[PDB]
């Protein structure tokens, strides 16, 4: 359980929707972080796949703020103290908005994979993970924007996958953050893009999966990664 609550871009803050304190205030401030309404800090289960929830977390609206990126530039997402025990992946999504993200329609946008980090050691199972790097790194999250991609205005989709309960059906916790981005520099590709939709299915190995047995590989859930 957490959410992101600041977004580091050339040198300044950005604040997040911090869903604990703006779903309570009625005229909240405008930011590059789509609004939710996960109060509860948590997550959308795989019942919840194939529904708008999981695109940019559960009844989210477009960002009014869009932030400027260098070319090839960072993005740090920082997160609430993530628990040890949520250990899974952390995977980056870019959709384009092919006009102001804070007027899209969610559930057109088409996601590309710009990064993906998995099981990286297995020695103790369950092992350490991407969200276990977030950890060590004081929960915090960079992400280089490719400098090969069409520059425009994009949401960033950005998402860790804590697969503790994951041994049941449905038992995968998703916990997606979406900000609005400005890409900015000389690109020109537009690549393959998949509907928040069909992401990800409630029996994928990587998401329908015991961690706490020793792993021999982990299948990084979702449509391969844009290189
Ligand atoms: C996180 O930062 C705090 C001090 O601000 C420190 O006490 C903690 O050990 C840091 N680093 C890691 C790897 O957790
Ligand atoms: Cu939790």
């Amino acid at each position: 359980h957490g959410f992101v609550q600041n977004i580091v871009i050339d040198g300044k803050n950005y604040g997040g929707y911090l869903v604990n304190q703006y779903p309570y205030m009625s005229n909240p401030p405008e930011v590059i972080a789509w609004s939710t309404t996960a109060t509860d800090l948590g997550f959308v289960d795989g019942t919840g796949y194939q529904t708008p929830d999981i695109i940019c977390h559960r009844g989210a609206k477009p960002g009014a703020l869009t932030a400027p990126v260098s070319p090839g530039g960072t993005v740090e997402l920082q997160w609430t103290p993530w628990p040890d025990s949520h250990h899974g992946p952390v995977i980056n999504y870019l959709a384009p908005c092919n006009g102001d993200c804070s007027t899209v329609d969610k559930t057109q946008l088409e996601f590309f994979k710009i990064a993906e980090s998995g099981l990286i050691n297995d020695d103790n199972p369950p092992g350490i993970w991407a969200s276990d790097n977030l950890i060590a790194a004081n929960n915090s999250w960079t992400v280089t924007i490719p400098t090969t991609i069409a520059p425009g205005n994009y949401v960033l989709r950005h998402e860790i996958i804590a697969l503790h309960s994951a041994q049941n059906q449905d038992g995968a916790q998703n916990y997606p953050q979406c900000i609005n981005l400005q890409v900015t520099g000389g690109g020109s590709d537009n690549p393959a893009g998949t509907l928040g939709t069909a992401l990800y299915h409630d029996t994928d190995p990587g998401i329908l999966i015991n961690i706490y047995q020793k792993l021999s590989s982990y299948i990084i859930p979702g449509p391969p990664l844009y290189t």
